[PDB]
């Protein structure tokens, strides 16, 4: 059973309850669909002077089929340091990712190989499945959510939160069940995974119209040519991910069939998880 768990309070192990007067607004890190993400400096305690990202929502919940904030911790998922509420607003204090997003870093290279992309998709698959083993669905997977740390490793900017902006959803990566509105599943995550792999590999989106409606009819119905310049294993993985019907889609029966795909044959997953696999690029 899906159980939503509201996010009202969270103090990272060993630390004390935080509040807005312990932080220092410095800069606007970016703008996301649910409002701005800020840069703050903590002025207090063992981590006084530490830089964090801060998200300011009206409310947020975590829908989990079946501490959940301590179990979501992952090498490639942004870490929650503090969560609190003041004056009708929920504050989210998280890791400051200094790498920028992946797509930009890719744009600062004249070219890259399928290997380079493969690194990112491998780490990403690890994080996604880590959320899936916990009954969490990422729901909104996009490039703006995939950033890099200081080394070049992947870090997702959220972890399946159901959120609500305070100042009173990306169709391009929606699976056809989500456009038809039959609910987010982990298989939908894998569809979006496939769209991210397609864009990172061709520099183009598979489906995109003049409006959001056209993009939806395209996702549901349009033809999609297979880019011939792709390796047999990349084309294989892609066509295995682009199943309009979930449970027919790869990944709907675990991540294991994904990790064992020919495309990822030269990837040691234990070394990847332990971040002993060097990034293609330093940010
Ligand atoms: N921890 C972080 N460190 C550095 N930059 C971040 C961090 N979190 C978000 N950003 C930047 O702020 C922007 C918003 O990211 P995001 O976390 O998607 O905001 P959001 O609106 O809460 N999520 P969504 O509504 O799904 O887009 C992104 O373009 C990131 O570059």
């Amino acid at each position: 059973v899906v159980k939503e768990i509201p996010i009202t309070h969270h103090v990272k192990e060993g630390y004390e309850k935080a509040d807005p007067a312990q932080f220092e607004l410095l800069k606007v890190l970016g703008q996301g669909s649910f409002g701005k993400v800020f840069l703050v400096r903590k002025k207090t305690g063992p981590d006084a002077g530490q830089l964090y990202a801060m998200k300011v929502l009206k409310k947020a919940s975590l829908k989990v089929r079946d501490d959940i904030l301590v179990e979501v911790n992952h090498p490639f998922i942004v870490k929650l340091h503090y969560a609190f509420q003041t004056e009708g607003k929920l504050y989210l204090i998280l890791d400051f990712l200094r790498g920028g997003d992946v797509f930009t870093r890719l744009s600062k290279e004249v070219l890259f190989t399928e290997e380079d992309v493969k690194f990112y998709l491998a780490e990403l698959a690890l994080a996604l499945d880590h959320l899936h083993q916990l009954g969490i669905v990422y729901r909104d997977l996009k490039p703006e959510n995939i950033l890099l740390d200081e080394i070049g490793h992947i870090k997702l900017t959220d972890f399946g939160l159901s959120k609500e902006s305070v100042d009173q959803g990306t169709v391009e990566y929606m699976a056809p069940e989500v456009v038809n509105r039959r609910g987010h599943s982990q298989s939908a995550d894998w569809w979006s995974y496939g769209v991210l792999m397609f864009e990172m590999l061709t520099g183009t989106l598979p489906f995109q119209g003049k409006d959001r409606n056209e993009t939806m009819n395209m996702i549901l119905k349009a033809k999609l040519g297979m880019p011939q310049f792709l390796s047999a294993e990349a084309q294989s993985l892609l066509r295995m991910l682009f199943k309009r019907n979930p449970a027919n889609r790869l990944g709907s029966e675990g991540v294991e069939e994904i990790k064992r795909h020919l495309f990822f044959a030269n990837i040691d997953w234990d070394k990847l998880y332990k971040r002993e696999v060097q990034p293609p690029f330093k940010p």
